[PDB]
């Protein structure tokens, strides 16, 4: 089928590209970079995060791959020594597929902006101080002051959402999760403090009480935002899908990360 | 239908059972509290749980409601002043039924002995230091030290979950959360930190190092188990169902019981 | 004595302002905003900051006094139905004083830079990854990733420091307090986690790995520094002097703030 | 001039002990360990916890020495290889000393219990909840609901307390910290949420709301007390002494223990 292969562009990344590539012309397989069916990424998860963001449009067209040049990735997770049995269990195809949940996030203005997040979505000020309201499912649900929220995939949870007290979420769970960052709480402001996990079909909108402009990032991207009227999280209705290679539990990639 | 009525036992509450039975008497209802079809209790979350507690081998069998005459309750949602308006929409039927995830804790000795948890099951040492394996779907995820492990229901992420750091959880997710205890970390000894999110159909077990006795809770019950080989955690087959009288969201639920 | 009053500048502060300048001209006291001997802010906590910033070079001469308008303040701790007998025991001097520590914060470049901080200093990315050596005394103690530091001052743990896990620590105790900000910790990168505090004479020193522009505030004021080689924080010998005027503990205004 | 030697009784700590007594029988030193002027442990910290608490009562004659055969132990923070040249430097004596702060822990009844902690003192309940109220200076602070608190010494925030969340505090500070474990907070329960540093001569009370009997626990010994009207933590007016053998700051005990 038709493939590429994106490569953190550093000397290891760049030839084990070309070895691939070479590997590759032994089979039935022809490079296009336009309307690929499979995506290799070389290099680490910040790699990956790229090449899902070139093809966001054509995901459900797409199976996409990871292989950590560095240390061990949650999306990189094939070491380079796996590159030649890659190819091989590739070009046949007859592999089966995997899928994780994204988060789309939407933004008003006074149009409207959509982006897909594979890890997570982030809201801070633009200079002074964060402010927003909390509406979940049309029901106000508090008023945030602080420095900012985060929205998590459920892979995206061993990410930012990690470093802010969040749990971390079994990539099969239709879910996402709500963080907050450095948030005021006395007798006058109140926040709920815990994270909150949310199912398919539930929306979270941000709405402005003073300054409306904010810093938005989505995964590596973040844009300042000007005249904001909304946003609003929801799990998104498309999904990634990988390759599966052979069996790598997320459990078993959380253990080998942190633990040992 | 059969129905019974349970009361926390102070003066408000036996006099609100009183006066719904004697409703209850205006029309094809029975009251029977050995194979009841509607349990109703009176008083607080707590009332809830020893009713849970009471039924829990005919819960397909049972839908459950809860009223609270003190605070507001995230099982007792419904104020003494819904009493009346209750009574009649239950005696006619016709209404509709909601269901929550429970837990299973299954405890292995040198029989074994199987429970259902509402809200959470707690392990703690037997007074020395608590030491034990986690094992997630048979690999080996951390050694744990501290003060104990808990493993929460969806709903239960309200209640001990939740000042352990957890997350709230949508009870809609048939998940179960894992949350530490005073755990220690050094450059020898490491553990997650982070609350852990399980799906379905995934098995967390805890298996003793050197002590192996260890104080076990499950809801109200906590009881010190001997000699014990193993205790396994995972979402059970079964579930709660409650009569669903009006819309009464929980993250409305979770907004009044924690913010205003 | 020479005095002078701020205002926050909204109505209800301009007018307890003039009301209290015409009181002080009842008595042997004469307006001098140059080289005042008492400062009384008129307010909230940032009204006090300024008050505070505007007079550094001047802290050993000037006993400063809070007045909140608004909500009650750990610096303006004063109702403005005090004001009367406030500004009659002022006049009179004889009022005892009592003293904060404060922080010292020097940035290096490739001259040299120092501010006093009464709250506290915390140090940022400009942009990209945020990522700094810490040393303690001259040893290399950590290198920390993640979203940035926060140097803190006694009277400022009730501040940014709280929001961070930070200790509240009774400004009686001449130290620091160093809180982490989203944090990073795997195999890879390791921090201590924990909040740190030093006593007097102990230098924390931060120093850049990649990039050497950082993100520095120093209460009210943030500023975008550029080339630092170095970021080093102490316990100032210089405090600020506040008029005691009656009895009000560090613990009450704690509990007057937080829980009641 | 008299010493003693006390040994986790393993056979590498026993032999450890022995070589080092046979090296003091090359000097005018005598083994005494009913009033010695030196005290070594030599196993862990627990092994010099336990040396501390055998001769609570000549703290101030007495200069303590730790030796770790384990792994790095805050007061057991010389390797066994440093043993020959400690016998050596210590027979000689002019060596200087460092002394830590103490904590004071007063229960009474309705007779009087004072204890002295190295590290910190917990209260817990006997079995239901724990409901304390929190006294500070005499001034009601909070009513705690949870699983209990914890007041720590300087030297012991790097134990228990830093399991809790609580600041890493140099032990040259005359300090005490109070943490929270699993604390309730809804509407209706408020706590501080933040540890707490109290500086000397502050009186932190807890006092019994419903049930009387708590679990409090000193160091290693934990003990059932019943019928508890007050307990009171303070720090102590004495403290413990160790031979300074060299440098060996505590961040970097700290670094080596948590960091590398
Ligand atoms: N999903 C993920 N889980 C853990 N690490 C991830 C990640 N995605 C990325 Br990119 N990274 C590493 C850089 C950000 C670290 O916070
Ligand atoms: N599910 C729940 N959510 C929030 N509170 C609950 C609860 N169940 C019970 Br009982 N309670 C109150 C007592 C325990 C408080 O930690
Ligand atoms: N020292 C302090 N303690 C508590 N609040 C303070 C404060 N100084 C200021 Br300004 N504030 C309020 C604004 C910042 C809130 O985080
Ligand atoms: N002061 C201390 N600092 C760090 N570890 C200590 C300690 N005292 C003891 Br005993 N230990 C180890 C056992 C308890 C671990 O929580």
């Amino acid at each position: 089928m038709k493939y590429m292969i994106t490569s953190k562009g550093d000397e290891k990344s760049d030839l084990l590209r070309l070895n691939m590539i070479a590997g590759f012309g032994e089979y039935d397989m022809e490079y296009d970079d336009v309307e690929p069916e499979i995506v290799i990424s070389i290099g680490g998860d910040g790699t990956f995060l790229s090449a899902f963001h070139q093809y966001e449009e054509r995901l459900d067209e797409i199976a996409f791959i990871g292989i950590h040049t560095g240390h061990l990735g949650f999306y990189a997770d094939w070491r380079p020594a796996e590159a030649d049995k890659l190819v091989k269990l590739l070009a046949k195809g007859e592999y089966q597929k995997v899928s994780y949940p994204l988060l789309k996030t939407t933004v008003k203005y006074g149009k409207e902006a959509t982006y897909l997040a594979l890890n997570e979505s982030t809201v801070k000020s633009s200079g002074g101080p964060f402010v927003v309201d909390v509406v979940i499912n049309d029901i106000h649900f508090e008023r945030f002051r602080g420095d900012g929220l985060c929205m998590s995939t459920p892979s995206g949870t061993t990410a930012y959402n990690k470093s802010l007290g969040g749990a971390l979420m079994h990539p099969s769970i239709e879910a996402m999760q709500l963080t907050e960052m450095a948030s005021i709480n006395n007798r006058v402001y109140r926040t709920i403090g815990s994270p909150l996990v949310f199912p398919k079909h539930h929306v979270v909108s941000l709405q402005p009480v003073n300054d409306k402009d904010f810093q938005i990032s989505v995964d590596h991207l973040s844009i300042l935002h000007r005249d904001v009227q909304e946003i609003r999280y929801e799990v998104s209705a498309k999904k990634i899908h990988f390759a599966r290679f052979r069996s790598f539990p997320f459990w078993r990639r959380v253990h080998d990360s942190f633990i040992e």
